[PDB]
């Protein structure tokens, strides 16, 4: 270890798992005593306590009458460059090849200092290219001009090499949750408040309600489970598929047993009253909602898309089914909700496995290691 | 006919066929003596000559430090409402259910006058819903609160009823080209300038280079044609697939015979040197580039997506193939480039057919008819 | 009182005082048992605990390849309309004439129900019109078609009548802070962490660093205070003037005594170690940072812009100076930092005055009263 | 001269004088035989004829569900970099320090080739900094990392050195009009169409209707002229001040003599029927509308803001008044509309002066000269 580092972090602090990961990583590094600078647009964050060595820099992105589009990329690069000059930063940690790796590359030019840049891929660069190949060259450049590139799963590293066609080494470093924010415990005080009887089994799904999440499979799965087991499906979040999914609960005549609770700041309290977590996505590079529930003690059922099959060990820590397979998913779910022996076995394997592979201290050490490798090249 | 009308038109004047259609329709109505007001954002237009009775109102969409996003919808509605009050408009003709039908509905509220609203669907509302169902309710509302709804093909009207689930009557009114802008003629003066020998056959495709256009099928088709016939493929336009398509011409070793000419203001001069026009799209509600080429005398080969199979009469005015079928497309193309008798026969049927179904005077009469029907309800 | 209400609230949850006010008002109403629905774009919020009767609906604003600008206004109106239909809302509370009053007016149309709409003005509609009169008609319409319009100060109500020229009644209802989030207490544990000696006086300013905040006057004021009194100026926040203001501290040779701490989630802990709060803005309709500091026990010095001179009672609860008058501001500040008798007197008047005029229970009662007045008209 | 150059040009083709200048410069260079590539966003342009050596590359700027803002800067830089690689460009000519100089600087990095970059300042970088200092560092960097920087007037070069504080040399190169697009002639055929009697004097103003244009001074000036001389004021364009200015014509009771004609594609035909052109702006780095009218034969009255007093030679080719001075402006205007001897004298000096200083061939030669100087450094 070469020691204390001055670190600039850029992400979208309010978008999905990537914003949580980048913020919590920054907090962990700050608690060890690194000097951590966040540089994001005018978007809020979740920071429990102020630390003298952790600063949130925020830039306002305004169109004037001069620009055709609000100049996010240039405004953010300028701000990062100003933080580099003012605080003599050692390195940048950018989340996403676009826009943020390019923003860091531009900021290094604007700052005059040859700062090192780590870029972490979360899968959004693959998503973008599924709609539109305009940014293919930018994604490739942001990957190849970063000093080190990481990915939140091995599946994502392989898919990136396929789709972007680069020989750049991509280092898989998994996601983590902060153990103190997700106590392994089970509560029922909140269960009554939301109209769930103590003898009802609770299935939970937490997402942005995009089509890629296949909440249609989740609701189809729940309807089959509901036939055999009195239960509730809790859906946390909001997004594009909200209304189609609400109508699907009426077609399957399960409307009174599906609770659309909206967006929640404190998801751990809802995991604590849950029995099963579902993530049946078509594409998923990691699936932070699974690890959050698993850390709480909730056993997972996932699809075999992307990194979900790295998070869940099929048959040991939970179950993995094919994308779209509501028959198998409801079979596994009914078993787990009937069979305390299976549930307790997977749950105890799961709590041990996530501590060995996804511990916040272990993962921070991995990131910190590659920070110093960058600085010594 | 009840006579002279005061008409407000809103479109995106620079986006694809819809902007051309809405602008040329407005010009035709202005030439008959209607008072025509365009109300669009700060985007240029193509207007040949000023008319005292045709005014272009343009609104600037600025973010300040106050809005999170540039308030296009509200700014435009406000501007339309101001034009309604100042000039006592009789009706609005909005292009797209979103945003523009909603903008007209809001502007009618803001103006205080019960103006009538026609909305023309171009298919972009189906495109939007393929990505994201957030706007499903807005699209349905914009359709159902318009006084009359039209669509640029019968295929689009049926697909709308399927996907939006409304009993609203949708009136098919086809697209047109301005006959004087597309003379039926064949030139070769420009052919040499662009490095095309007089004995070379020319295939032309004109689009926005989005994936839905299947320019991969077009280039695969050309490579098969190139085996038997010395020829050039001219690709007009630019967009997301430019670089992947350029690389595909190197894989098929046809790179020197594919001309990527970029965006062109004056496409008729390129149709005039062309022998075949191709539009092999996966989704296409009309296909204005086909009618433009056909009016020039160029025989078309299209896919059977959407309205293309209404524009081309398969076997009579051109050929229609299955989406992706480069084998059949190259068969038809080689025939047409070898066989003057087939070419001349389809060409003469085509010039007669487009005059009977897509004449600018006929189509303007159809729109003008439904304007007056709205005003008399 | 007519009782329980189903309420939809729309604001920008992450922009300045307006987002805090609208969120905390919603929380207070939810704690009394009203059914409270927030409907905002994909922007985070600060909600301490989940309540079964408080739902956060969040809409994703995406450009496709179809829109020129991300359709915030229409997307949000659609979402509000869906919440109206699904939960049979009684009323909407929109913050800002633009965009949100217009969004609520459009959503009422889209929902089919004649819901009542309250709109609260925060001054941003005056700001917008200082740059650009495009939205003048929209602001006037949003005010005049709301069922009730409020303003966060009397100054703002008068300035609105001047600049928008409407006979609409605007009801002044002041801002508030949540008393439990801002305990009246003084800590020094955090003071050492940030390198402030126990015998140093602390001046604090909290803002978005826009030019209208006149942080140049604040820093000029501090430099004069620093001549007579060992002290630190803490600047919380970030924004456009950060770099010019940092350079101004070098010109005045006070750089080591000005602490640029960045954006902070938990400002109350910094107010708790502060002795004076400064808000010397050119335009300020209320000034939520003053009330937050005052509730903590910190005595204020403000300009006489807008509502600041309604929040501070000059000579009784703090001091008010002319915009730009760093001479007077430093005079008042040196006095307050030398004179415990003056400080304690103003502080005790201030704590009593803010409880009588700005108490969260009192203000919520005022809003709740006008909600029911709307419903009974 | 070192000869033929491969040139990439980036501007906003639809925004004011800068878009006209950059496009016409590119056309002039293409007519001499340079290989000219335009690279802009999905915004139309005005190109009279296709040239094999002039290509318009256009990039689509889409938000997905992944970006918070449409990534204009990165999308455009990527596209420029692709054109650099594909066509082996020698140099970039970027218009505006932000965003376009930064875009070219980023594209040079992305391309791998050390291309030279000229940046032309038009004054928008000063405008931006009047609202908001966030981009100060970006503007300075874009200026200092360009190989050559030009400005459209000497006033703008001096104001830039004041406000940005750089020792970078800025080369003044004036704007021009294309002589063939603005024939020196006077028509009256169009005058009747727009309801102007043959014996009426015509004053014309052409702008974007922003506040900086002081159309209030122009209308106040016209009202004084109207007292002594039967005349019409033609206002071409549209924008934020349209409605306030229309109301000002009612207060001054000149409403029937002010013609709000909207946006016009073909302004030369309106200059041809005009007697006086007015540009009384508070800030104006050149004023392309003046040169267009002057080339048509119309004598100008301007303010002394920025470059207007370089375009107009006060007393020799027209008159210059203080910003806001409607008394002097109406004095000069009444004289010029009464006095054929003065009018003819200034008109003949003006036509000679604009040919010596602002000829399209001369200005293109100046740009071409500095292109080659860049390439030889
Ligand atoms: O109402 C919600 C919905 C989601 N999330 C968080 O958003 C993140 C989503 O991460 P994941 O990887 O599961 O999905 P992504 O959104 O990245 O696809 C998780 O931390 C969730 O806890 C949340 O805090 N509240
Ligand atoms: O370089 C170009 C490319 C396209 N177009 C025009 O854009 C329109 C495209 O219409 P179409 O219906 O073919 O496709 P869309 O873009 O609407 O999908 C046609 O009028 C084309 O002539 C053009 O003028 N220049
Ligand atoms: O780092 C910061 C800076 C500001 N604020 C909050 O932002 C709001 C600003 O409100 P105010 O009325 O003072 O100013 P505005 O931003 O509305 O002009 C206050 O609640 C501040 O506590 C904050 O929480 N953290
Ligand atoms: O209806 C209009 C209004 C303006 N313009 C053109 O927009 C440009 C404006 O340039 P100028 O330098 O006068 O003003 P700017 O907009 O750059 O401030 C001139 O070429 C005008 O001819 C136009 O073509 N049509
Ligand atoms: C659909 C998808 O791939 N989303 C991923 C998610 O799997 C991952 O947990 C998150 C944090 O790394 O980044 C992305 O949002
Ligand atoms: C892919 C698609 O459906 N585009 C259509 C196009 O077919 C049609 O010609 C144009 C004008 O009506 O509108 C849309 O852009
Ligand atoms: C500069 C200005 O007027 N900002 C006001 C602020 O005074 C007020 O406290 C806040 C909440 O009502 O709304 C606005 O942001
Ligand atoms: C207000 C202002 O400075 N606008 C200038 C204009 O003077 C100039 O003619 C144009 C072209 O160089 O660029 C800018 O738009």
């Amino acid at each position: 270890f070469q020691g204390h580092m001055k670190i600039g972090i850029t992400c979208y602090p309010s978008m999905g798992g990537s914003g949580i990961i980048a913020t919590e990583l920054g907090i962990k590094l700050a608690e060890r005593g690194h000097e951590v600078h966040f540089i994001t647009s005018n978007i809020p964050f979740r920071i429990r306590k102020p630390l003298p060595n952790m600063i949130f820099h925020q830039v306002e992105v305004n169109q004037y009458a001069v620009f055709q589009y609000p100049p996010y990329d240039i405004t953010l690069s300028t701000k990062i460059a100003e933080v580099i000059k003012e605080y003599d930063l050692d390195l940048l940690h950018m989340h996403y090849a676009v826009p943020h790796a390019i923003c860091g590359i531009l900021a290094r030019e604007m700052s005059g200092k040859d700062i090192k840049i780590m870029t972490t891929l979360h899968g959004t660069d693959i998503t973008v290219l599924g709609y539109d190949h305009s940014l293919q060259g930018a994604i490739k450049f942001g990957i190849e001009k970063s000093d080190i590139v990481t990915s939140v799963s091995k599946s994502l590293a392989q898919e990136t090499h396929e789709i972007i066609e680069t020989n750049k080494e991509i280092i898989p470093i998994y996601n983590f949750v902060r153990e103190n924010e997700f106590p392994t415990k089970h509560n029922t005080a909140l269960k009554s408040q939301f109209g769930i009887a103590p003898d009802e089994k609770v299935l939970i799904h937490v997402s942005n309600f995009r089509q890629v999440k296949r909440i249609d499979t989740i609701i189809e799965t729940f309807a089959k489970v509901r036939e055999k087991i009195p239960s509730k499906l809790i859906l946390l979040g909001d997004g594009p598929e909200l209304v189609p999914m609400r109508q699907l609960t009426k077609e399957l005549n399960v409307e009174e047993d599906v609770l659309f609770l909206g967006k929640q700041d404190c998801v751990s309290e809802f995991y604590q009253l849950s029995d099963l977590v579902l993530l049946l996505s078509e594409k998923e590079s990691f699936g932070l909602t699974l690890l959050e529930a698993m850390k709480t003690g909730v056993v997972p059922i996932g699809s075999n898309a992307g990194g979900i099959k790295e998070v869940i060990k099929h048959g040991e820590t939970g179950f993995v089914v094919d994308v779209g397979d509501c028959d198998s998913a409801s079979d596994y779910a009914i078993r787990l909700l009937e069979d305390k022996v299976l549930y307790n076995k997977l749950q105890k394997n799961m709590l041990a496995d996530i501590a060995e592979r996804f511990g916040s201290e272990l993962i921070t050490d991995q990131y910190e290691y590659y920070y110093q490798k960058m600085l010594n090249e």
